């Protein structure tokens, strides 16, 4: 039953990094020329939480291409009329550190919209900035204006076209305002004291609770010393909570062995406040060069604050300072090695809970040295039916990058040779089928998923050669 059900064109020229990979050695040191090097990856537009449904309209955000522009844009597709009016704003991608010279790809552009008081939000162009000085970092670069938050008055979403404009968004008129361009605010509970609260974070990530309330979390910290954030849309007062931790920083110093990081998502899924990853320990003595480990827990609070449980139900500490309590299973045990460093795991880690209460994980393990003979590598899912004691873990499975779910089954999306399919399964199962796979019209780079209403919302950029690239938004029928 899964089917294209539209493909709209949003915009001929988005930002791409077309350039030279630049590194430790060479990042100071970026083409001058027509080329845009990057630093980690080419993708920041279509990429991250950037596509929002809201009504009969869709919300997208992007960078607008050319390696000389890239100005934040919001763009609102009308799914009834077909017309796609767009805002430009005033930011400009600022790069690796603040050189615009360098792409920069985790800077996305965080979007929602509130179901309630139709405000629209947007978090952008961040990765763990703070102030600090020209011998900093990032070389005084960031000043009062760190956490980067735009939002527009209330009715925005719903106003008609020709009103669709810059005028509907709120300027920073504070003691800190850069001046009569400065749509950026630095803290989204309207207090500048608050300002140190929201230092130092990536990744805009915003969920709606099943009463229409707004939910933003955001990582602080680096690889081995990091923290989930969360807080809360305050649509009566039109201004947000400050942010709650998930789990304590510098975890050592608040009673545990070690610091470590998080490398997952929190989900707002089933109605509560999720958390699913693998993290990643400062210890280096240990087998695991970077990530290790499968946890999960659930807030039984509205909000978060408070009351997390694991899996198997048992009360967390909360903000949690050991990473044992809600561990699931180890995927370090499906490779024989034990050597210090010796199991390398980053890629392919996801998770899903299903309207029915199956409990999904994929990963994937392999050797650190890739030359050895007895090299391994595994790809893993582990997931348990609704009304089972234990866990099912199998090898059986090629690995993924996502996992996502709607109705009674969970879905793996993505491209192949350019083209999206479709991968179904049962909740609960691992009998994974393909059911959709595009065969026909302009291939495709990368993209960025949302699903809603038994559809997949696939917006995507189309494959090209420089700097400036086409984005298309797809809409598929899940059929379930
Ligand atoms: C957290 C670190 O803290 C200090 O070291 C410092 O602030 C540093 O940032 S820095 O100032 O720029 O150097 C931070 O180090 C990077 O942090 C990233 C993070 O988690 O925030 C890490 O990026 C994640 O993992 C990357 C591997 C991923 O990159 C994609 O995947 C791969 C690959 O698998 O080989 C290669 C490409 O880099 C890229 O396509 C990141 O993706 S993202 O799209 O850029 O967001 C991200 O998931 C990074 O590895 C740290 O070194
Ligand atoms: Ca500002
Ligand atoms: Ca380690």
């Amino acid at each position: 039953g899964v089917l294209l059900e539209s493909q709209t064109k949003i915009t001929d020229g988005a930002l791409h990094f077309d350039g030279k990979k630049l590194n430790h050695n060479t990042f100071e040191n970026p083409s001058k020329s027509q080329a845009y090097d990057y630093f980690f990856g080419r993708n920041i537009s279509a990429h991250g939480d950037a596509v929002k449904p809201y009504k009969h309209f869709v919300f997208m955000t992007w960078y607008k291409g050319g390696k000389e522009e890239r100005n934040v844009m919001l763009s609102r597709f009308n799914t009834k009329t077909g017309v796609v009016k767009t805002i430009q704003f005033p930011h400009r991608h600022t790069g690796f550190r603040g050189d615009p010279l360098v792409g920069e790809s985790h800077n996305t552009i965080g979007l929602a919209v509130s179901p309630l008081n139709g405000t629209i939000h947007m978090v952008y162009d961040m990765h763990a900035y703070v102030d600090d000085d020209e011998t900093g970092r990032f070389k005084g670069r960031f000043v009062d204006d760190f956490f980067r938050y735009s939002f527009s008055v209330a009715g925005a979403a719903d106003v008609p076209d020709d009103e669709f404009t810059l005028e509907q968004f709120v300027k920073d008129t504070s003691e800190l305002s850069q001046g009569a361009d400065d749509y950026k605010h630095l803290t989204m509970t309207g207090n500048l004291q608050d300002k140190e609260n929201f230092s130092a974070l990536t990744y805009p990530k915003f969920y709606t609770s099943d009463d229409g309330e707004l939910l933003h979390y955001m990582r602080w910290g680096g690889n081995n010393n990091g923290a989930y954030y969360f807080n809360k849309y305050d649509a009566k007062n039109q201004k947000w909570t400050r942010f709650t931790p998930f789990n304590h920083k510098d975890q050592k110093t608040h009673g545990n062995a070690y610091n470590w990081g998080l490398y997952g998502q929190m989900k707002y899924i089933n109605g509560k406040l999720r958390v699913g990853f693998q993290q990643n320990s400062a210890n280096n003595d240990d087998r695991f060069k970077y990530q290790n480990g499968v946890y999960y827990a659930y807030s039984d609070h509205p909000d978060g604050l408070g009351n997390w449980k694991n899996v198997d139900g048992e009360d967390m500490t909360w903000p949690l300072v050991n990473s044992d309590e809600i561990k699931i299973f180890e995927p370090g045990d499906y490779i024989d090695h034990t050597a210090p460093n010796s199991v390398h795991i980053v890629t392919g880690f996801d998770w899903t809970v299903t309207e029915n209460d199956d409990v999904h994980f994929i990963t994937h393990v392999r050797s650190t040295d890739t030359k050895r003979s007895d090299y391994k590598e595994v790809s893993i899912h582990a997931f348990k039916p609704a009304n089972a004691v234990d866990f099912t873990i199998t090898t059986d499975f090629t690995g993924a990058d996502s996992i996502y779910t709607s109705g009674d089954s969970i879905f793996i999306i993505g491209l192949k040779n350019g083209y999206p399919f479709v991968e179904k399964a049962k909740g609960g199962s691992n009998d994974f089928e393909v059911v959709y796979q595009q065969a026909s019209g302009v291939k495709f780079d990368h993209g960025t998923i949302h699903i809603e209403n038994g559809k997949a919302y696939y917006y995507l950029m189309e494959k090209g050669a420089g700097n400036a690239l086409p984005l298309h938004l797809q809409v598929i029928d899940l059929g379930v």
